[PDB]
């Protein structure tokens, strides 16, 4: 049933957690996770009525009223420190909105063990942000689904000084340099050459891709 992307995200969720899933369409992720006993309880939070309603309903349907709360809230407003959240997933958004959300709610994060994040784009910018604000990446996955590529970033409390390669391609994605890693950046590399002395932004970009794949 559950999407293959949403599958990965779930797989980094600390066994026993209390989850907050920001932008939980349809509550699919907290729902599966509650169902397989991998988490204790959850909060699905959504920012507009459409999705909020959808999540409310699906939770009833799976009769999980007393295991998942659904809140119409914007980003981290969705919880307070009393909810005692251990893990937050934030999936299916732009890199920079993910940053803005973490940004506008940075306060709340001190007692949060882990942060599972699937940006849609702007993966680099998030990394710059995450570095600059006292977060370190502990784990990274990539996957293909139905044409589209999807980076997942697992994060904790910490310092990290990243290479400019590591911001662009990812600390862990370019360690174990997988096949899915390779088409992404390949596909992107020809996308570039296709385009090709501002015609120079590209050269080095292209060169960087050549380099991390080599
Ligand atoms: C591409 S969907 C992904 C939903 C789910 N996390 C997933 O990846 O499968 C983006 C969803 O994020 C929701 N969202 C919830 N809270 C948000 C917030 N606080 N700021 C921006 N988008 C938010 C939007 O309403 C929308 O339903």
């Amino acid at each position: 049933m559950i999407s293959k992307r949403l599958e990965l995200v779930a797989s980094f969720v600390s066994q026993g957690a209390i989850l907050l899933d920001v932008g939980s369409d349809h509550a699919y992720l907290p729902i599966e996770l509650v169902e397989r006993g991998q988490i204790k309880s959850a909060i699905a939070g959504e920012v507009v009525e459409g999705p909020y309603q959808s999540a409310v309903k699906n939770v009833e349907a799976h009769g999980l009223k007393e295991k998942i709360q659904v809140r119409l809230a914007n980003g981290l407003a969705a919880f307070e420190e009393t909810d005692q959240v251990s893990v937050i997933t934030i999936a299916g958004m732009g890199g920079r909105l993910i940053a803005r959300i973490l940004e506008e709610g940075l306060g709340k994060l001190a007692n949060v063990e882990r942060l599972i994040l699937q940006p849609n784009n702007r993966e680099d910018d998030l990394r710059i942000w995450l570095q600059d604000h006292g977060f370190q990446i502990v784990a990274e996955s990539i996957l293909e689904e139905a044409g589209k590529f999807y980076e997942i970033l697992v994060v904790e409390a910490g310092q990290m000084k990243l290479s400019a390669s590591d911001v662009r391609f990812g600390p862990f994605l370019s360690k174990e340099v997988s096949p899915v890693f390779v088409q992404k950046w390949q596909k992107e590399a020809e996308k570039l050459e296709f385009a090709l002395e501002e015609r120079q932004v590209l050269v080095d970009k292209i060169q960087a891709i050549k380099e991390v794949l080599h």
